[PDB]
Formats: C-alpha cells, sequence, structure tokens
C-alpha cells in the first residue's frame, strides 16, 4: 500500500523525496525526475533555502499534466524564527508562493524551539547561544490551527517533538486539531521505539528523516558510524538482491512509518523508489532494530540552551 491514512482523513504517500542540502541548481531537475518515476510526496522547508526551485519543478509537472495537484502531497515546515502569532501566516504564505502552491498538504512546526525573529535563521548571542523567543509550543500550535481554518494547509503537524512535548500538544486546553504527523530522525542507529509507539498509539503518523544517516550532513566527522557502509546492513541487502539504501528505506516502511530519503542523483532517486516489491522478514526487522546506538545526525550544540530543546 503506497499511502497511510492520517487523522485529518487524507492519505499520505509513505515514500517522499527529501530536499535538505539539495543544491538549488540541481533540485528542480531532481524533483522533476522524482515525479516522473513515481514520487508524489516532496518534503520541503523554508530554512533549506531552495523552495523556489522545488516549486519550479512541481509547477512544471502540473502544467505538463504529468500529475494533478490532488495527487501530490507537499510538505513544508515553519522555521523557528517565525513562532510568533503574527508571523506564522506570512511564513506559510511565503512558502506557498515559493512552491507555486495555493495550499500545503502538511505544514509542520520544524523544531519545538522558537527563536528571536529577524533575518538570521539562528540568531546568536555573543557567546554563541541561540537567542530564544518567549513563545511557547501551545500558542504556536494555535497559530498552526488557524492555517487549517483559512484553507492554506490541509494538515498540521510537528517535527522533533519529544514524548513530553507531543503530550503537551495533545493535552493542550481547547485543542482544535491533533497533530497529524510527528517527523523525527529514525534509522537503525536511532530506532526510536518509545517515541514511535507513543505517537502511533495516539494516531499520529511518524515520518522518519535521515533514513540513510545523512552522509552529506555538513557536520559529519570521520569517526561517525556509517549506515550505508555497515557490513551487517549490506549483508541483509545482498540477501534480498537489493541495495543497502533500499533496505534502509524499506525498514521504516514496514514499521508503518513514512520515509523521506534525499537525493539529487537521478539514478538514486529512481533506485530509492524501487522498494515496494520486496519484504524484509521479521528477523531482518528485529536485526536492524538491534543496531540502535542512540546516534543522532540532527543535534545542535548552539540550541541545547533553549528551554524546549528536545533531546
Ligand atoms: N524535520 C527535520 O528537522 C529534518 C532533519 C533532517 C532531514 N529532514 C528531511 O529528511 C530528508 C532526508 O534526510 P537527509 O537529507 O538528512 O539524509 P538522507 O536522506 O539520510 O541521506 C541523504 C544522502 O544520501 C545519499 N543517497 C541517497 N540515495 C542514495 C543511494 N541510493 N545510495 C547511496 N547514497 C544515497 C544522498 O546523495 P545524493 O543526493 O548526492 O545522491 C545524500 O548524500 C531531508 O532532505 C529533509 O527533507 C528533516
Ligand atoms: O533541521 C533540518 O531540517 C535539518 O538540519 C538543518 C537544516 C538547515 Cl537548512 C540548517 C541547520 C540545520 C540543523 O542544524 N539542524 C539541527 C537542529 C536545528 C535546530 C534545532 Br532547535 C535543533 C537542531 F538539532
Amino acid at each position: 500500500a503506497s499511502r497511510i491514512l492520517l487523522n485529518n482523513g487524507a492519505k499520505m504517500p509513505i515514500l517522499g523525496l527529501g530536499t535538505w542540502k539539495s543544491p538549488p541548481g540541481q533540485v528542480t531537475e531532481a524533483v522533476k525526475v522524482a515525479i516522473d518515476v513515481g514520487y508524489r510526496h516532496i518534503d520541503c522547508a523554508h530554512v533549506y533555502q531552495n523552495e523556489n526551485e522545488v516549486g519550479v519543478a512541481i509547477q512544471e509537472k502540473l502544467r505538463e499534466q504529468v500529475v494533478k495537484r490532488e495527487e501530490l502531497f507537499i510538505v513544508s515546515k515553519l522555521w523557528c524564527t517565525y513562532h510568533e502569532k503574527g508571523l506564522v501566516k506570512g511564513a506559510c504564505q511565503k512558502t506557498l508562493s515559493d512552491l507555486k502552491l495555493d495550499y500545503l498538504d502538511l505544514y509542520l512546526i520544524h523544531w519545538p524551539t522558537g527563536f528571536k525573529p529577524g533575518k538570521e535563521f539562528f540568531p546568536l548571542d555573543e557567546s554563541g547561544n541561540v537567542v530564544p523567543s518567549d513563545t511557547n509550543i501551545l500558542d504556536t500550535w494555535a497559530a498552526m490551527e488557524e492555517l487549517v481554518d483559512e484553507g492554506l494547509v490541509k494538515a498540521i503537524g510537528i517535527s522533533n517533538f519529544n514524548h513530553l512535548q507531543v503530550e503537551m500538544i495533545l493535552n493542550k486546553p481547547g485543542l482544535k486539531y491533533k497533530p497529524a504527523v510527528n517527523q523525527i530522525e529514525c534509522h537503525p542507529y536511532l530506532t526510536q521505539e518509545k517515541l514511535i509507539q507513543y505517537c502511533q498509539s495516539k494516531g499520529i503518523v511518524v515520518t522518519a528523516y535521515s533514513p540513510l544517516g545523512s552522509p552529506d550532513r555538513p557536520w559529519a566527522k570521520p569517526e561517525d558510524p556509517s549506515l550505508l557502509e555497515d557490513p551487517r546492513i549490506k549483508a541483509i541487502a545482498a540477501k534480498h538482491n537489493k541495495t543497502t539504501a533500499q533496505v534502509l528505506i524499506r525498514f521504516p516502511m514496514q514499521r508503518n512509518l513514512v520515509v523521506i530519503p534525499k537525493s539529487v542523483t537521478p539514478e538514486r532517486i529512481a533506485e530509492n523508489f524501487k522498494v515496494f516489491d520486496f519484504e524484509l522478514s521479521s528477523q531482518d526487522m528485529t536485526t536492524l532494530l538491534s543496531y540502535n546506538r542512540n546516534w543522532r545526525v540532527c543535534a545542535l550544540l548552539s540550541c541545547t540552551s533553549h528551554k524546549d530543546y528536545p533531546f
């Protein structure tokens, strides 16, 4: 089954194309190729600085009538410097204009932390600590709810929310819409059993990011573990006559997760989509889960300061 039902009643494709680090000079063709070979979900964000180019691709494949708007599932995220009530609508509208869309299928609070508004995405103090905003997640959530009620977004959700923060939203006084999705880091080195079971038990669909361990993350270090090069994962792939990436993408799909591998390489974009015709065994799944080491791609010292830093 290629889509999962969300608690807003809409279906979300379980495979999407990620776009963080996709160069603006390459991402338009990457998205065009992706849609040509089957992808119907694109994961975006304003902070990635490439939504205009992603939007050129979506608009061209709409204009060519390759796909209909209803068949696409486009996701973006509210950056930290826009948590303020009077900045959320405009942030969403900027993303809409850049993506050439009149609505988003899903809009996420990108991180639970609000930062000081301004030109800078990471406003720092002179000692390098992020400068917080006094906004809290519950008031930010109410602002997200407004976007649903104005027709700018079909679904709202959260990203990098820990258990307690998910719970805070669900327990919000006067909660109007539950989050549809929690998008978090998840792969065999960070298997997330606790947060996923919690989210799923509440009917929140979990999207796994960095499913390949983000080998192109700008802060990678030599000593870091490498999923794609792990011989134990390579051996499961070889057994199935698939690539290691293919196994890493199928893994979350069998846990009822949505997964969003990024590539700008046409051959890999296509390879990564060829994951609906094979199954990992229960033993394969448990074996992959055994590799957990609580290793995170996405953590940031400058922000650990903040009252709502999630890890
Ligand atoms: N919500 C958040 O806070 C958050 C955080 C991180 C990521 N995300 C989203 O999740 C997406 C995916 O995560 P990510 O970009 O961190 O990393 P990823 O998808 O785990 O890994 C991307 C890297 O893997 C390479 N790659 C892709 N397919 C491959 C294949 N078949 N074989 C070998 N290498 C392959 C890509 O190379 P090429 O591109 O050169 O082919 C790129 O270097 C992001 O792009 C973003 O949309 C969200
Ligand atoms: O956050 C993403 O989606 C991917 O990571 C980044 C993307 C870009 Cl364009 C810039 C920087 C990051 C980035 O540094 N992400 C890590 C991060 C960020 C904020 C917080 Br509150 C915590 C944290 F771990």
